[PDB]
This record gives structure tokens, sequence and C-alpha cells, in this order.
């Protein structure tokens, strides 16, 4: 079970292309709607209704949505959290030199770390919360991504108030952080 994952990492990080269309400018924004791809089909599952994306300093993305949290409770399948085999099964984590998540579900935060799609550490709870939803934080893998690792703000902006006007009630809000001087921000939020 835990083979077929590792197996499965090589695949993706072997054939990036094959996955994501590219590794130009155009599969390094792929990653971001990987994402919040995920966090709008929680919101049409009728548990969420806020996405905020973050362009954090580095080229970091940051996604939070209110959903229901990804689950944490033990597959009878691989023996590990559920939340720990939905991201060792991500071409977003694969594809990225580090990703994180928080989510927050059972009034408890729970935390996980990877590098190239491989947990740093097992699931752990760090915290405790009255919210639900989940938070990934992720840097694009500069190996994969050899043209460019730096986001396009208008590129995202674009996309996510698309998004949103086609996923009415959903408000997904872009931030670019990367310069503290000067943040931008978008937020779009229809009917
Ligand atoms: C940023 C973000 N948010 C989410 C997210 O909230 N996903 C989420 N999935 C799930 C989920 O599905 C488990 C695994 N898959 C089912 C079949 O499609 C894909 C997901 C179940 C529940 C629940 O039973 O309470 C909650 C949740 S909340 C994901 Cl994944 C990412 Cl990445
Ligand atoms: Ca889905
Ligand atoms: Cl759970």
């Amino acid at each position: 079970g835990q083979i077929q994952v590792l197996e499965g990492l090589e695949a993706v990080r072997k054939r990036p292309g094959m996955y994501i269309g590219s590794t130009s400018e155009r599969g390094l924004h792929h990653l971001v709607w990987e994402i919040v791809d995920n966090s709008i089909d929680e919101a049409l599952a009728g548990y969420a209704n806020q996405i905020e994306v973050v362009i954090e300093k580095d080229n970091w993305i940051k996604v939070t949505d209110n959903g229901r949290g990804i689950p944490v409770d033990i597959q009878e399948k691989m023996g590990r959290p559920a939340v720990e085999v939905i991201l060792t099964s991500s071409v977003v984590n694969a594809l990225s030199q580090d990703l994180e998540v928080y989510v927050h579900r059972n009034e408890t935060i729970y935390h996980q770390a990877y590098k190239k799609g491989v947990p740093q550490f097992d699931l752990k709870e760090v915290g405790t919360t009255d919210k639900t939803g989940t938070v990934i934080r992720f840097k694009a893998d500069g190996e994969i991504f050899t043209e460019t690792t730096v986001y396009n703000y208008e590129t995202l902006q674009q996309r996510i108030r698309e998004l949103a006007f086609l996923n009415k009630g959903i408000q997904i809000t872009l931030r670019d952080e990367r310069d503290e001087e000067n943040v931008r921000e978008d937020s779009y939020h229809y009917e």
C-alpha cells in the first residue's frame, strides 16, 4: 500500500508534463488550480463557502477553505490517517519541494509536512479550534519547474475571478504578500 504510494511519487516526478500538461509557467499555475479545485468540490458538496489563496514570500502558496477538514481517521487500507493517504497521492505534493497541511476538525488542529510527497513525521495534534477547514501551504519544486517558480498575480486573479463567477456563493480571495510593503488583494463573491 505504502510501496504503491512511493512508486506513484516516482512516476509523477519522472514525467511531470504527463500529469499537469507542462513544466512551464502554465504547469506552475496548474498546481494552484489542483488545490483550489478540491476546496471548490467541498463547497459544491455544501460544506465550504470561503476559499483564500495567498502568494507568500518566496512564492509559497497557501490555500485555506472553511470545509469539514480533510479526515484524519485511520484507513484499514493504508493503516495511515486519511489526510496522509490523500496528500501522498497528490500531484501537487509530489511536485513540491515542501508542503504543509493544517486540518481543523474534531475541535483539533492536525499538522503534517512533506518533501516531494514524502511525509516528514506522523500527523500530529498541535492545537485546538472551534472552526473546521483545511490549510495547504506548498513550495513548487525548482527541480521540476526549471523555467519559473514565480506566480503571475494577474494569471491567478483572472482564474480565481472566473471560478467565483462559475461557482456562485463561494467567496474566493487572492492576496499577494510577496512584497510586505505593498500587499494586494482581490475578493470575488457572486450572488
Ligand atoms: C485545500 C483542500 N481542502 C480539501 C478538502 O477539504 N477536502 C475534503 N475531502 C473530504 C472527504 O473526502 C475524503 C477523500 N476524498 C473523497 C473523494 O473525493 C476527494 C476527497 C470527506 C470529508 C468527510 O467525510 O467529512 C471531508 C472532506 S474535506 C482538500 Cl483535499 C484540499 Cl487539498
Ligand atoms: Ca474532486
Ligand atoms: Cl476524522
